[PDB]
């Protein structure tokens, strides 16, 4: 993947190029205003480590940081989010696997519609990377979730365990 950074908008000011998971970019980067996402689909994190509010970047131009739909110019840190070849996931009820358990293999963009609860508990990633929503249609606050076990809201950065919409990762 390549993306290159600009402090300014439509392309301005200060620029930076990744090809790779970055944890801190306020050496190169004061702050983000505009994105080139020439191949890769990437994760912009507010704070460093993958800290803070996420925003989820594909191919194509960001002249401006609300296009991205981007709360502020603060872009902290950022990760290529790993290709992959199949999506599966599944979510529960409660924490620790307990509960109503549903799975998914495509995108919803109302999770009320079959996993009927206005909350997850706990999910397990099987295959591909995602992007869970706070709000339906794809909106509200972004949580980048990988394959692996997370067994509460928290294992995903997440203030509540609030989830709408979830989407797959595809490059």
């Amino acid at each position: 993947g390549k993306i290159t950074l600009y402090e300014d908008r439509g392309f301005q000011g200060r620029h930076y190029e990744c090809s790779s998971d970055h944890t801190n970019l306020q050496p190169y980067l004061s702050r983000c205003n505009s994105a080139r996402v020439d191949s890769g689909c990437w994760m912009l994190y507010e704070q460093p480590n993958y800290s803070g509010l996420q925003y989820f970047l594909r191919r194509g131009d960001y002249a401006d940081h609300q296009q991205w739909m981007g709360l502020s110019d603060s872009v902290r840190s950022c990760r290529l989010i790993p290709h992959s070849g199949s999506h599966r996931i599944r979510l529960y009820e409660r924490e620790d696997y307990r509960g109503q358990m549903i799975e998914f293999t495509e995108d919803c963009s109302c999770l009320q519609d079959r996993f009927r609860f206005n909350e997850i508990h706990s999910l397990n990633v099987l295959e591909g990377s995602w992007v869970l929503y706070e709000l339906s249609n794809y909106r509200g606050r972004q949580y980048l979730l990988m394959p692996g076990d997370y067994r509460r809201y928290q294992d995903w950065g997440a203030t509540n365990a609030r989830v709408g919409s979830l989407r797959r990762v595809i490059d």
